[PDB]
């Protein structure tokens, strides 16, 4: 619907929570609820895109573009040598990838398609940075601010320094807006370069299940226990959804009716 833009060159903690409410709040479908809990829409709604434009301290900027419905980014853009470059993932192709490419570079401007070739799956990102797992890879706001200098605007960058790219935007963007935790760990740590925790990867890698039990689980009961993590590594297991609750910023589409309240 409309686009989001963080300044991670000039940021702080009150100004990442905004754009965090902000991105919450664009992209949460206006009737659709779960325990307080604002539940993205459903594959077919009025508006079916986000996009996200992050400035870099350099000045530089990256825009992104996120399917509203489930948050993933399909495409990312920056301005390149006088015009648009739209970079795409290779799974992505067709019409959605004409509404993914029309959308950040305009058919009525300049434009060059530098291709991504993979896809935005952790694994994959993973294989592209040179990590077994994305915990190798640090996060922070000036680890974003950077990143974007290193790509935006660069006729030449790797493979290594892109998908690491993608790894913390994914993570201090996608998953901050589902999680209220991984957005107070950056938060918590928005001065130094942090190494995410187990809490903030099980939860990221639980989200389809997370928001499920929530939806159809009665006067705060979940269906039957689940199984997470703390941020230590130990075992959490989590009964009432008031449990996890905190933790959670946005709970994924799920047909039917959940207790709004
Ligand atoms: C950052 O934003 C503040 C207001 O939020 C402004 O006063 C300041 O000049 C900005 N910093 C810059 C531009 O380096
Ligand atoms: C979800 O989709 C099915 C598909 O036919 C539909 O019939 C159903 O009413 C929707 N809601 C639930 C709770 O299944
Ligand atoms: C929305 O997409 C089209 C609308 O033209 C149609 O298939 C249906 O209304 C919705 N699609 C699905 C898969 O629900």
């Amino acid at each position: 619907i409309n686009t989001i833009t963080f300044d991670a060159g000039n940021a702080t903690i009150n100004k990442y929570a905004t754009f965090m409410e902000s991105l919450r709040n664009e992209a949460k479908d206006p009737s659709l609820k779960c325990y307080g809990i604002p539940m993205l829409p459903n594959t077919n709604s009025t508006i079916k895109y986000l996009l996200v434009k992050l400035q870099g301290a350099s000045l530089k900027t990256i825009t992104l573009m996120l399917r509203r419905n489930n948050l993933y980014v399909m495409g990312y853009s920056d301005p390149y040598d006088n015009k648009c470059r739209y970079h795409i993932f290779n799974d992505i192709k067709g019409t959605e990838y004409s509404d993914v490419e029309n959308t950040l570079c305009p058919s009525s401007n300049p434009r060059v398609a530098k291709p991504i070739n993979y896809n935005g799956l952790y694994p994959t990102l993973e294989k592209k940075a040179g990590v077994t797992s994305r915990n190798e890879v640090q996060l922070g706001i000036q680890i974003l601010s950077s990143d974007i200098g290193k790509i935006s605007g660069q006729g030449s960058f790797t493979e290594k320094i892109e998908a690491k790219f993608l790894l913390v935007a994914i993570q201090m963007v996608s998953e901050a807006a589902r999680f209220k935790y991984i957005e107070n760990q950056v938060k918590t740590n928005f001065n130094r370069d942090f190494s995410p925790n187990d809490k903030v990867l099980d939860l990221e890698e639980n989200w389809g299940k997370i928001s499920t039990a929530i939806h159809n689980s009665k006067n705060g009961a979940l269906p039957k226990p689940l199984e997470l993590k703390n941020a230590d590594g130990t075992k959490w297991i989590v009964l009432r959804v008031d449990e996890i609750k905190p933790d959670v910023g946005l709970l994924n589409y799920v047909n039917g009716t959940c207790q709004a309240t």
